[PDB]
């Protein structure tokens, strides 16, 4: 129950898991929409 490990980062599992991640560890409402915003996507890719 303590980690669930995660060596390896940048681009390793899903894209659309890994971006909503990331929208969500900087706060991004990616849910509602059903998809992730191509803006969440981008400033994803400029981010990250």
């Amino acid at each position: 129950m303590s980690g669930s490990g995660r060596g390896r980062g940048a681009i390793d599992r899903e894209q659309s898991a890994a971006i909503r991640e990331w929208a969500r560890r900087n706060g991004h409402n990616v849910s509602t929409r059903g998809r992730i915003p191509a803006d969440v996507i981008d400033a994803y890719h400029a981010a990250t």
